């Protein structure tokens, strides 16, 4: 209850980058997360605009993944107050990102589910899957998340 | 030489002002060739005292290593272009899509201003593998990144 | 009925149906949604090629892809729980390789070999399998690690 | 006559040698120290198989190891410069694969495709060659990296 | 459980004291189990003042990281041979030979004490994955390793 | 001159490893480096031999890629005197160490050599292969070695 309306506020409402790609958590849990993300801007005319669409995919999978690792790392912490897990997140940072495009991107809605492959003390392996608004897998991805 | 100049000119125009992000993360090209380019950018808002500040730093550097690695493909790729006009040249660029990106972070950046230097490996007919280095405003390694750009 | 109709519907694609059958024999031996066992038989054992090891390399990873592909299948068709039997056959014609990585050990080119795949993890549309390819006398000559997606 | 004979050779070798060729046609259109390029042609179409797709995975990643394999040759033979063509097509038999990673882009299954390799680096035991797979319409259908080692 | 202490001590008897680097580099277990191990190192010259000391950290943490991932390959296997004695279990442990040995580095050790934890991911057939992480006094992650072992 | 004089001491006589297994220097350049090793107890009747070999094995293929990036990284330092280029081989770390076993190791001596594929700014990415007595390839590594 506590945790969902914790990780809203940090998600959707507190990232300035909310102006130009919207961000929605559609589902949380330990061993798996679910965001979905809106171009504001669709960049229709852009010169580079393929080149501009694989750092926005390559983002969105790092954030889900940080999502997923957060879900994973709070889950061992049992006995411990919400303070300390909320505080937990901020010391949260990826160590490998490895993404992989089948398609290019062009859509105005894509959809990036995250699953927790396995958690150990200090790293959290993230396995994702983003697609678009047709159910079509456009780029598949491993994170690596550890706390700093 | 005067392919050189509108070259890039014509490179500058893309990646610096018409980058509708530019207003979130400022991007400025301070080398190009056949072989290597040299891209700048700068963190408008460095995001602090931001729940998951760390986090969202990987994914601007993530983007940064990918625009410098398009940048470094594009220069590959028109090298091979070479009785063709500079209207071609151009026109190629919105080809060029992300096949592979793995990026492996040495430290978190929290750096207002970072450099990023992508080197091509090699070019083949449809496929640009390109190495990068990501540095902080100390000259500190930060990220390395293994980037592939093909002709979609 | 369904888990007898599903073994026997995937030995005729995968044994009966193959065209390369008279080249490179192939039977089912195993299967289940975690893991998977195929059989192999050299037809011609390409005594006298000047590029045998050369061809052995391609045969390996052909056999390491269809063992991933049924593995893959498999896995698939277990989370399709609510479905009928003609839904689950259609679906592996959806089944496309996305990354293959193959590392060799040893060349045993023999006549019989088997390979063993172990599904991984399936997610919504990745199907990611790991694969064992060992000879005659049970040496292990390959390990694999093939993607799976749903086209 | 050592430029010529070797062209010879290696065409023999791969073309007409094959006992596939009934199976997958193999034409070598080029050759060099650094490059090479073979053309492809399936003789069955495979239509009508309910794991097309999924032989086809099998089929790229043999084109991509074969093609793998003469750009390896070509790379080692280059450094037998005092040898004598004898010795240079007896090295051909010793090439055996030691990795071979595909990623697959869009299902090409088509008549024809050509397949290009590049040889990024070869040392002293070992030759890492890039590979990359095109169909009819010149679209990049598959991409590798390949490691070859003389047995 | 009878079988579970013979197999801690056997394992102990193997790597604490048969080993003959242990005047060198120092090697404890602090724990086993089917799907995790820990061993822990201690450095018994830490070289300072040696002038490529970064250099040789580096190959004493990839051994550290190899040595941790063979054990637990080792505890994965013998989980396999359920039926038989103790004798064959321990047997085995000399056919264990790496496959694959990846590690990725995120500072230079220079510590003298450093405890590295090996998980078991997958125990196939014939190969064992195990995904392992080495820290230092101070409980920070140095370096993450992914090994594959095999039976010859 | 002074550069093969001052990698020898570094190398040969500094490191306190070479009670167990030995090193010597056999050929070095901008891009190739070999380095031969001598086990000086080669391990007969020890339980996990073969593990022990495997550590090494990578600690060898660490150490010739570490010599390799050293002279890719010193070549760059073109105006500079002996003292910065020797003062620089302190700041060498190992990024990224991957080795593939092609056999078991269970020699007396092995041979490393390595060949330094690209030297950007910071990063030094080394190909390595490693064989025994008898002209075996038994492991081949790709190491990367940055400046801290």
């Amino acid at each position: 209850e506590v945790l969902f309306s914790a990780v809203n506020e940090i998600f959707e409402e507190k990232i300035p980058f909310n102006k130009i790609i919207g961000l929605k958590v559609r589902f949380i849990s330990p061993e798996q997360v679910k965001l979905s993300f809106e171009m504001r801007d669709e960049l229709i005319g852009n010169a580079i605009r393929r080149m501009l669409y694989g750092g926005v995919i390559s983002s969105a999978i790092d954030m889900t993944a940080g999502l997923a690792a957060f879900m994973g790392f709070q889950e061992k912490m049992s006995g411990k107050p919400m303070e300390e897990k909320l505080a937990m997140i901020g010391r949260l940072s990826t160590m490998s990102l490895h993404v992989e495009y089948l398609r290019p991107g062009l859509g105005r809605e894509f959809v990036c589910t995250g699953y927790n492959v396995r958690t150990g003390n200090k790293v959290a392996v993230i396995r994702t899957e983003l697609m678009n608004d047709q159910d079509e897998l456009i780029a598949v991805g491993s994170v690596s998340y550890i706390l700093v």
